[PDB]
């Protein structure tokens, strides 16, 4: 079947010229709303959630792991380093690196998380351990954002990412204090006001992680606490045919508004 919500998301997509993927989980009832829910999309920096969560899982058996210093050398800086560049020739703790990756989208910080996990495959291994058979991380920053159409590297599906985000933030994939820490980090994101949250009523609380890449790829994944409702999890992924395409956070906002209006 095709629902009224799906039909509106298709109209949005058609007007945008790109390819839109949406997955909602309403924890009011566990119901799901999907649009291209089983198609693959480049995750870009939305993958930083899985990396940070994998480090939080490691921390469950090492009380001091999040306090552990990691050297930042000049050669570690990549293409977007707002926090890490201030610590070159110094150190950042794994907590600081997690916060920087999630809340500022720092790519050097993400690479330190990936390295703590033994490389991209360590992030994938964590995904598998928490029941996500779809996610794959294949490369480090910045090349994981090439977002080439048809390339399976560094992709997931909306369905899989929504399920995983639910399990991490609302379920029991992490221990209690780790789940709370992940939620605190997502709620304190600096980069999200133009994306999913811009499509939702202002009284709703959002924690999210954005991403973007080549092919005008523009993404957001969010855990949402609506006014008067149980929490929602919402993934919005968007990618375009042209390598040089402009980002389109407004399309993500529009998708979120359709979803909200359909509840
Ligand atoms: O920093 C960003 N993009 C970036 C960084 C490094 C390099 C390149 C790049 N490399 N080749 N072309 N562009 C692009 C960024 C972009 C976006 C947007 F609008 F969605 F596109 C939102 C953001 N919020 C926080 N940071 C961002
Ligand atoms: O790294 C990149 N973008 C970036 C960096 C940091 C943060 C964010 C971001 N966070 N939340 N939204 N966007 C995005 C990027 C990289 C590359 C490449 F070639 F693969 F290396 C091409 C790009 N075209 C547009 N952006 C990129």
């Amino acid at each position: 079947q095709t629902s009224a919500v799906q039909q509106k998301l298709a109209a949005l997509e058609k007007s945008s010229g790109g390819r839109l993927g949406v997955a909602l989980i309403d924890t009011a009832d566990n119901t799901q709303v999907l649009y291209r829910g089983d198609e693959r999309f480049p995750m870009c920096s939305t993958s930083k959630v899985m990396a940070a969560a994998a480090v939080l899982k490691q921390s469950e058996t090492q009380k001091q792991l999040l306090n552990q210093p990691v050297e930042i050398k000049p050669a570690d800086l990549v293409n977007y380093n707002p926090i890490a560049e201030k610590h070159v020739n110094g150190t950042m703790t794994l907590a600081e690196l997690s916060a920087a990756a999630l809340q500022y989208s720092d790519n050097t910080a993400m690479n330190k998380l990936i390295a703590q996990l033994g490389g991209p495959g360590g992030v994938t291994a964590f995904a598998r351990a928490i029941g996500d058979e779809t996610f794959r991380l294949d490369r480090t920053e910045p090349t994981l954002n090439t977002a080439i159409p048809g390339d399976p590297r560094d992709t997931t599906t909306p369905r899989a990412m929504a399920q995983t985000l639910r399990q991490l933030t609302l379920g029991h994939a992490l221990g209690e204090t780790q789940r709370a820490q992940l939620v605190t980090w997502l709620k304190g994101n600096t980069t999200g006001a133009a994306s999913i949250r811009a499509g939702l009523p202002t009284s709703w609380t959002v924690g999210d992680k954005t991403g973007s890449g080549d092919y005008g790829t523009t993404n957001d994944i969010a855990v949402i606490w609506p006014q008067g409702r149980a929490p929602l999890v919402l993934v919005t992924y968007f990618t375009q045919p042209q390598q040089n395409a402009e980002s389109r956070r407004d399309v993500l906002a529009s998708a979120a508004r359709i979803i909200a209006e359909g509840l």
